[PDB]
């Protein structure tokens, strides 16, 4: 249906602000397919609700603008993502990164903090696992440290998202502690899952020594190398990769912790929309040209995984949308949503040429950021920005007196393109997503 | 495809949180129609963003619940609603009730405070006016005072939403003051528009005397009578009406200002989620049993209007969702969202039976309210509630240090059922809505 949702002309004139060219009915009808998908790409913007897409479009593309990727997905709906209270099993209206990530990769709700386990601490398999078993190639890319909840919730079953490596699993997930007869720390289970392509950051946890098993004394990196993993650390090496399979999986660790953000801008402040000058985001001088971009990572991955005839399952995550949104930093937060949009375009481009791919773009939960009037005297942290329209936009963060703005529970946008995309429409639940992908791929 | 979007069973168990029974593809495909709507019902929730639909579902139906009306609409998407700066013609990221209401009834963007006029102050015809011209019956119901921006924007073209009656038009819209050769105040233009069914509050402005014209010296109420209008002021009278047409138009004034809210509850407070006990909303003891409910007014309207063989156009508004959201009062807000759902149900029930009706449910813009974690130490106004899950939900309002919480610019939900509904899917603009309706009805 869509392709061009930018305003038609002069937004001050009748029908100049319109985004529709004509009637969607027929076109939408010719976008609805129930034939099985061969591949699947799920782009997740951590903490990217509707208020985040809007504020990024307004700034990067202007009010009547249109994201060539994020907004170009025809089928749309809103979905629920509430977590559960571990004890009572009552809903916890505001999920975290882990409970939410677990819900779409597992199909079962859980308490906040849990990775790959229901409230009974019982393990369920992720869609990446079911994928690998069926023969498909699997990929996991993100801009966050690979041990972070979102990329991790596909390759690890643990009791606390804080169990990154050996050192922390023995203390917080004693039962998963390798020594204590457990599957191991997040990193260790990641290394076990052995998805074909895995790119992101978090190289520091791989500096830890395994406490038990066949590779004790050896750091996790050494273990990885020992186990047949190709390890790349920058744009160049990643580009040099010619193949990624079970015999030669790819592992890219491009940062100690999280990969750097693209734009730099001052942190929002109290009465900053009034006491302070409007700001304009400038590129981040810290981020080197050696650190790949989410779109480059997303691109290489599709290239390596597309060689598998059975198909592939890929999950991409723009992580720092969340982190900057926590930090109350409009610029880092917007640069990150733009960055994801590029990744989404690379996906959409392939999905279109191929024809049997199903692309889904959504978020794990809503977040703090709100778009308010220029003259707003708000209690939280505000900041004025110079959008592309030449107008000023004021963003507000007013849900935490703490040094971190919190997520929120508002239902949010879920959009998709491809085979079985109709299952994204209307109201649904984060967990239906698991079942939508399992069935589109034809999994068991 | 819809009908039942409630969690299938046990949310703690795999697939129990799912809302989807099966594959939507075909059901959705058999919902896509481009045949002309014979009628149209537009339900508007003032300030009802996604974060508002959620907090009211969580509380009234529980996090795994589903609004029988608001959530039972198959085709969904998000739409923008930015206003325009009057001077520069640049986008104003956060609209108001008027700029927004003008955009969907007229199809052109405008500055904030404007009803039926573009930024040049030029008048444009509304969809109610274009409907009356074509022979269709017209109705405009709302729980706010009829002079309020949303119901007014369909029958009045003015330069400031503040020009309610003769007295303030001479002041703020002197070029609209009847005396100075203008079309008149909002109330006066409403009395001229003469839609078949008009129900709501704002009976106090009808106590004003006309300054010029045929009926000067008389109250606007008296004029309404003189002009052949049926005046009903309570449910008993409303129920008693048997017909409403151009010869016998209906005018229901159920309150001096706004109709009373349905539920009572304490106003959110600073640190209210921690210094205070969770609250439970109670019905409003003040609301007389004689004041109709939005669903009752929506019901009688559809009854009288559906008698026209050409068809009808009806706009229904759940007004106080916005006002309570401004007031930082979760209970009034939610009761009002619940109030509208019942109206939506009445709408869908008719639409489904008839078969040629298009029902659209949305909001004019986003608002302040946020759902936050229960232990949230927020800088604004918080308040903890006892939901239906027996769980506690914390709501925050942190965008204004003033005594009024502000709207927000986040794109929000637009959902529809019926002929031409596919045009609601994807990203669109508030103004596109105008063209979709105009097209659906076959208006010139
Ligand atoms: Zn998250
Ligand atoms: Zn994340
Ligand atoms: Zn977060
Ligand atoms: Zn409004
Ligand atoms: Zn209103
Ligand atoms: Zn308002």
């Amino acid at each position: 249906v869509l392709e061009n949702r930018a305003a038609q002309g002069n937004i001050t004139a009748p029908g100049g602000a319109r985004r529709l060219t004509g009637d969607q009915t027929a076109a939408l009808r010719n976008s609805l397919s129930d034939k099985p998908a061969k591949n699947i790409i799920l782009l997740i913007g951590d903490g990217m609700g509707d208020s985040e897409i809007t504020a990024a479009r307004n700034y990067a593309e202007g009010a009547g603008g249109f994201f060539k990727g994020i907004d170009a997905l025809p089928l749309t709906g809103q979905y629920t993502h509430y977590a559960l209270n571990k004890k009572t099993g009552k809903p916890d209206y505001v999920t975290d990164s882990a409970a939410s990530a677990t819900a779409w990769s597992t199909g079962v709700k859980t308490y906040n903090g849990a990775l790959g386990v229901d409230i009974h601490e019982k393990d369920h398999p992720t869609i990446l696992e079911m994928a690998k078993a069926a023969g498909l190639a699997t990929g996991n890319v993100s801009t966050a440290e690979l041990q972070h909840a979102t990329p991790a919730a596909l390759v690890a079953h643990v009791t606390s998202r804080k169990c990154y490596g050996p050192s922390a699993t023995s203390q917080k997930c004693p039962g998963n502690a390798l020594e204590k007869g457990g599957k191991g720390s997040i990193t260790e289970q990641l290394l076990n899952a052995r998805a074909d392509v895995t790119l992101g950051g978090g190289a520091k946890t791989f500096a830890e020594t395994a406490t038990a098993g066949e590779w004790q004394g050896k750091t996790l990196r050494e273990e990885a190398e020992a186990r047949g993993y190709q390890l790349v650390s920058d744009a160049a090496s990643l580009n040099s990769v010619t193949e990624a399979n079970q015999q030669k999986p790819l592992l890219g660790l491009f940062a100690d912790g999280n990969m750097p953000v693209r734009w730099l801008g001052p942190k929002a402040t109290y009465h900053g929309n009034i006491d302070k000058p409007a700001v304009t985001c400038t590129p981040n001088p810290q981020r080197n040209d050696s650190v790949p971009t989410l779109a480059q990572m997303t691109d290489k991955a599709i290239e390596l995984l597309s060689k598998n005839e059975k198909g592939f399952f890929l999950q991409v995550e723009g992580a720092s949308i969340d982190k900057q949104n926590h930090a109350a930093n409009p610029c880092g937060q917007i640069g990150e949503t733009v960055d994801l949009d590029e990744a989404v375009q690379r996906a959409l481009e392939f999905a279109k040429k191929e024809g049997n791919t199903l692309v889904i773009v959504t978020a794990d939960h809503a977040h703090a950021s709100q778009i308010v009037a220029p003259d707003t005297k708000a209690p939280g942290l505000t900041q004025a920005l110079n959008t592309k329209d030449g107008a000023v936009m004021v963003m507000s963060y007013g849900n935490s007196e703490e040094d971190s703005q919190e997520h929120t529970g508002s239902q949010l946008r879920i959009a998709a393109y491809g085979p079985h995309a109709a299952n994204v429409v209307g109201l649904t639940d984060q967990t239906d997503l698991f079942y939508t992908m399992k069935a589109a791929l034809g999994l068991k």
